[PDB]
């Protein structure tokens, strides 16, 4: 049955709750972004109204066959209203369409549902700054202090300076990246351009990708691998056998594969710096576990809340075991007194 987390009081409406059959008296399912344990349940045969980003809505639109008619799509930084609510979608900074949700209650609450999200200062200087919150509904994927990170722009230059070495020291390399879902774009898009190279992929994915708004798109990727030295494949393709198949397809016109493989997490983060990664290699084959997040650290997440000082916190993520839920509540507390809220 719907978890209580997905649903928004003082409303006939519901967040990411498309796996649960009809939800008994909602009147409007939002949809925060495309990924898959959250739009699970949607189809051709969905006959209640969508709401979610216009990028959100061509995904639905062309990958998931959903009718138009269904699919209500609205623009960002906007005031918009919905069976008489005022709503307004901000930027997720997770992957492409990705938004958070801000709702004006009838009654004087506001709520913000976070989705899922990076959160960054820039949202600081959003609509959020404008008034006041009194419940958060908050991803906390990351919400332990061991989940440490770098920026984003510095996994990509050292992506691109690892990529243009290897290709220019060996021009017959092939450089992969993997990928399982949108998100991430930048990390196979980035060492293209570096290369001056198409991304080459197979037709469903160039589908998924023009689905996007990206600028200057049809100049960046191609279903014509032949012509091609970065290639996108699956993640679960990213391994030595995976590859070595992979490379003997390409029919000697490469020697070499350097794989990336942009992982959420990993343990090595706690101790190593973004400098001192090291691939895993077996004879021609090397592969690369880059920390590329596009959700929250830890201790991006808290100053988010910090700066934001909502009356109550609802998580989102990690609620299943009693060992996560009272140890994020623990962690929510020494916020607060630390920030005196
Ligand atoms: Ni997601």
């Amino acid at each position: 049955t719907c978890p209580f987390y997905k649903k928004i009081p003082g409303t006939g409406f519901t967040v990411d709750a498309f796996q649960y059959g009809v939800v008994e008296g909602c009147t409007a399912y939002f949809l925060t972004h495309f990924h898959s344990d959250h739009y699970a349940g949607l189809s051709k045969h969905f006959t209640f109204p969508v709401y979610c980003s216009e990028i959100t809505g061509n995904l639905l639109k062309n990958k998931l066959h959903v009718q138009e008619q269904y699919i209500h799509p609205l623009p960002l930084d906007t005031e918009c209203i919905v069976n008489g609510v005022k709503v307004v979608l901000l930027d997720a900074n997770h992957c492409p369409g990705a938004v958070m949700i801000l709702f004006y209650l009838p009654n004087g609450t506001v709520i913000l549902h976070t989705g899922d999200f990076r959160a960054d200062p820039s949202m600081e200087r959003s609509l959020l700054a404008d008034q006041k919150v009194h419940m958060l509904y908050l991803d906390t994927t990351y919400c332990s202090p061991e989940y440490t990170f770098p920026s984003q722009q510095e996994v990509i230059r050292f992506a691109i300076n690892t990529a243009f070495e290897a290709v220019t020291l060996n021009p017959h390399a092939l450089v992969v990246c993997g990928t399982y879902s949108i998100g991430k774009e930048k990390v196979f898009l980035a060492i293209a351009d570096v290369l001056g190279s198409k991304v080459g992929m197979s037709q469903e994915k160039y589908k998924t990708l023009q689905c996007l708004n990206i600028p200057e798109i049809n100049s960046l990727i191609t279903t014509d691998m032949c012509s091609s030295l970065v290639h996108l494949l699956p993640m679960m393709q990213i391994n030595f056998k995976g590859l070595q198949s992979h490379l003997k397809k390409c029919g000697g016109k490469y020697n070499q594969i350097l794989a990336f493989r942009p992982t959420g997490w990993t343990h090595s983060n706690k101790f190593t710096r973004i400098a001192d990664v090291i691939p895993q290699t077996k004879g021609n084959i090397s592969i690369y576990g880059i920390p590329y997040s596009e959700h929250s650290s830890y201790l991006e997440m808290k100053r988010f809340v910090q700066w934001l000082k909502p009356q109550k916190i609802i998580p989102t993520v990690n609620v299943g075991t009693w060992k996560s839920r009272s140890t994020m509540e623990k962690y929510f507390r020494e916020w607060k007194l630390e920030a005196g809220y």
